[PDB]
């Protein structure tokens, strides 16, 4: 734990310069809010992701703002107590799908762009509910599209149907509608009385607005070569896969 030390300490005393006063992340753990500037982010998360490699207590939460990457939280009850098979294949419909949605939203930019979806799920199950998020960080977005899309996705019957197949016993109900305003949880960090979640896969989309009707999905290789916190954020824009697809958004309106 000695080289966790030092790095809990060298965090303390590059955050502390950005403490909130008179705020995008929460140390629960040490209870101090920060103000870190996207300048700053790929730093921060450069050293958890060496905190999460030799398995350090860590409670960071990321705030969603107004303006950001893409998290959907789903909490679901299976039909038996095992956890989700999860294969590729309807993983990647459930992209194509959630995808439909956010074209139809008319905020994405012009040109080609490379979309990353990556799909995390809880190791053990909180009240008989087994829980995954479907996170799109480079693809930054306004609050209210996403609540049009996660409002979208609740009624999908498409989406209702694959998950009621998978053994989910409450497809209408397992969707979290406030997705949109949770704080994100860093990928090595938790509670203290619950596991992290596991990135089990991550699909690469390719859109381009030439030709939308070619959607490519494809599974992604190599994910935990790169730095799965930063990769992982809602907020980060200095990412080596994903990069930042950044979508319409009345900046100000949004926040009124």
């Amino acid at each position: 734990l000695a080289e966790v030390q030092a790095l809990e300490t060298l965090l303390a005393r590059e955050l502390s310069v950005f403490l909130t006063e008179p705020t995008n992340i929460i140390n629960r753990i040490t209870g101090k809010t920060y103000a870190l500037p996207s300048t700053e982010l790929l730093r921060f998360y450069e050293h958890l992701e060496q905190c999460r490699k030799q398995g350090a207590l860590m409670y960071f939460l990321e705030r969603q703002g107004t303006y950001s990457g893409l998290m959907l939280d789903y909490d679901l009850k299976l039909n038996t107590n095992a956890a989700p098979s999860l294969e590729s294949s309807v993983l990647s419909r459930l992209c194509h799908r959630i995808f439909v949605h956010i074209k139809n939203s008319s905020v994405l930019p012009e040109g080609s762009h490379k979309i990353h979806f990556f799909f995390t799920l809880k190791p053990e199950a909180v009240q008989g509910k087994y829980g995954f998020h479907v996170l799109i960080p480079g693809l930054k977005m306004a609050a209210s599209t996403k609540k049009s899309i996660i409002a979208s996705l609740q009624h999908d019957a498409t989406v209702q149907k694959i998950l009621h197949e998978q053994g989910v016993a409450n497809p209408e109900s397992c969707l979290d509608p406030h997705s949109a305003s949770v704080p994100s949880l860093l990928y090595g960090s938790s509670k203290l009385n619950h596991r992290p979640y596991q990135l089990k896969t991550g699909f690469e989309l390719v859109f381009d607005s030439s030709d939308p009707d070619y959607i490519p999905i494809h599974q992604i290789k190599n994910i935990e070569s790169y730095n799965l916190v930063s990769e992982l954020s809602l907020t980060n824009e200095q990412g080596s896969l994903v990069r930042p697809v950044y979508c319409a958004a009345d900046i100000a309106a949004e926040k009124e």
